[PDB]
């Protein structure tokens, strides 16, 4: 089973697993219940901005999600993640829908990585993606291309969103994350299109195990991320 | 009178001014007496190196402090730097001799600001330093190019520190270091060696974050490391 | 008297001192006179991109002038900069209206030193109205929809002609040692050139330059903001 | 079979099949003969510095080779990179022993690629032993002094003849795209050539290649680790 940390953009409220009563952002922590969370004023439609940043010195994991001219959506919580995660990852955006739905659609994403004993590092942009974009491992319904963005999960030729989907994408490279400073900034631009009253499920930035994989069943409330709501 | 932010590499203990009683870093929030210290193993004759982080998000000022294969030193505070700074600075390292003594060399020197409103940006990296380094303002005793390196304080021609000296460098650009922002933030790192024939040296490297217009206070040698008017 | 690198969106053909016909790029090595051109099909209220590059061992003057969806056009000539420019300089871009005009946005502008490592960037995606690392000489103002225009423009937000402006960096440039194994640059802009004249004038260019250099006075025109006089 | 861009610093002259007399640095396209040579006074037991560079518009392959206060070796070739190599690539470092030997130890690794934006970078400053970023071929091993071994070294440190090692970095890279406005790459890398024999051999280079690419069977001594015969 696969050891996962990951900030959410949950569009969808989950009450009977946890989530509080409105759409929100959190950090998760082995598990889909958020160890922390904040009120996420999603705006259907509208492009969003979202960065991601920890370093060894403070081990704060935190997070901003924004639009422009409007206030941002921040949480932030204490871990030593190379107390939690292994040496070496990979990064990664999941997404999925449910009953409800959602287009889970990425834009652009950029990630940094910075490791001093003495210093090693990664970068890569996508401000876009290709149809075969082969620096990126995509999993479930994941495609590129079309147009020409990153989608997790389904939608149809004319841009209409599926339920009960889920896809991931990775970068191809692992990356070395913690040695016994350092630093990652993660950064993507999404866009959340719904027909729906209710959108669902979120879209999520994620540090895995090298060999994570989707799990069977996990679309919907559990984000791609999680082998069950526990 | 300056506003000033910085990280100290406090060599010398001046207790009488609120100092503990061991060589420590700090954070300076617009005084000497920092609002927040460790202790700093100050190793003498050795090449170290420090890194200083701060953002918007978390709004706390850190900073390490290293040899290599031994214990860094960690300190860090909470700041809303936009709620202290202006919205321009300048950016710089800082030394200070007194009755004691030091080499206060630097090695090395970089910086990093990133501020998204959208991103704007500024890098700039010194693996060494030139004879005529125009892209840095050298205030006091502060030259460059012996090795390639800045020299924060006043040195003689076989390398031996001297007492009373002040000495700061500045990038030449000034640096917008916040907005009114989805996210901002800055990295800077440095390479220093700190030597001295004294049994204590003194006073130690600061790196600092000032209003633009800023410069050495008139006799800030000593205690004051280059950054302070009095020891308030 | 300035020493000036500069490569060229030039607009308008100023054919008495050498222009082609058409608007055209080029690169501009101590003249007006540029050195080498190419034909630049510039469109008129479009945002284009530019990219100019140069590296100590090919030591080949580059540069290239986009807009999405249609064939660039490209320009290059072989030159030792230190040869000709002074081991520091400033970087910058100028521009200039004449008896016709043009606007002379600029959306941003990027720029990395390396010299082989020590290293600068600067990236500008957006201007504020106090931009104190840029040195704006001229007409030139920052904060209108948070640009950059270097030629003076009205309330109704139309071009005047006769007008003269530049952004230079704040900070100097180590652009070549004796010592260097490698050294590089590269510089990145977008720009949107809106006039309402059959024919606009006058252009963009991108400059290197002594650190203390200045608009020369009279500079309007065919001149951009660069040279003197047309020699 | 494997398609191959390689920048090399060979060692040892194999006269047989078109090496200059003496050491060299040079451009292989395809061939182990080189498109262009310069010489280069490799200098035994120091380390020494490599970056090689490449954009889409001036599409000129060039190189450089030094050492701390001695004259840089240089070599320079034009190359459409796109009517080569396929869209995606990986990049590495080979070396390879045959009767003669040297160390071929690398220090770092450095790598840019930007195509216009989309980018790639890494930095190697040091080798773990489990250096899972990087695809390890033949004979290449990390970890031992922190550093990427390319060619076996024995437990008293000395360099074994008629070796082959080689890493690739992990992650596929998009070296040209049709639509690009300006692409490019640049890569940066530290060496430390040991040998005990009159004449070490045979050499390291940098390549880029077919993503699925694997060391070719026999390919020691003066074919590098890259190309199947000396053709
Ligand atoms: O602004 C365009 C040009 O206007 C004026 O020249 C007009 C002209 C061209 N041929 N005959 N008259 C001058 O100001 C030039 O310097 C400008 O380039
Ligand atoms: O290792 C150096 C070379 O060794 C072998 O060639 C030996 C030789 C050359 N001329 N006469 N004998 C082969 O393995 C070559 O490929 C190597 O370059
Ligand atoms: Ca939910
Ligand atoms: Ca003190
Ligand atoms: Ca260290
Ligand atoms: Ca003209
Ligand atoms: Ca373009
Ligand atoms: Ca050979
Ligand atoms: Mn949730
Ligand atoms: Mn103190
Ligand atoms: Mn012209
Ligand atoms: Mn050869």
């Amino acid at each position: 089973a696969d050891t996962i940390v990951a900030v959410e953009l949950d569009t969808y409220p989950n009450t009977d697993i946890g989530d509080p009563s409105y759409p929100h952002i959190g950090i998760d922590i082995k598990s889909v219940r958020s160890k922390k969370t904040a009120k996420w004023n999603m705006q259907n439609g509208k492009v969003g901005t979202a960065h991601i940043i920890y370093n060894s010195v403070d081990k704060r994991l935190s997070a901003v999600v924004s639009y422009p001219n409007a206030d941002s959506a921040t949480v932030s919580y204490d871990v030593d993640l190379d107390n939690v995660l292994p040496e070496w990852v990979r990064v990664g955006l999941s997404a999925s829908t449910g009953l409800y739905k959602e287009t889970n659609t990425i834009l652009s994403w950029s990630f940094t990585s910075k490791l001093k004993s003495e210093t090693n590092a990664l970068h890569f942009m996508f401000n876009q993606f290709s149809k075969d974009q082969k620096d990126l491992i995509l999993q479930g319904d994941a495609t590129t291309g079309t147009d020409g963005n990153l989608e997790l999960t389904r939608v149809s030729s004319n841009g209409s969103p599926q339920g009960s989907s889920v896809g991931r994408a990775l970068f191809y490279a692992p990356v070395h994350i913690w040695e016994s400073v350092a630093s990652f900034e993660a950064t993507f631009t999404f866009l959340i299109k719904s027909p729906d009253s209710h959108p669902a499920d979120g879209i999520a930035f994620f540090i895995s195990n090298i060999d994570s994989s989707i799990p069977s069943g996990s679309t919907g409330r559990l984000l791609g991320l999680f082998p069950d709501a526990n």
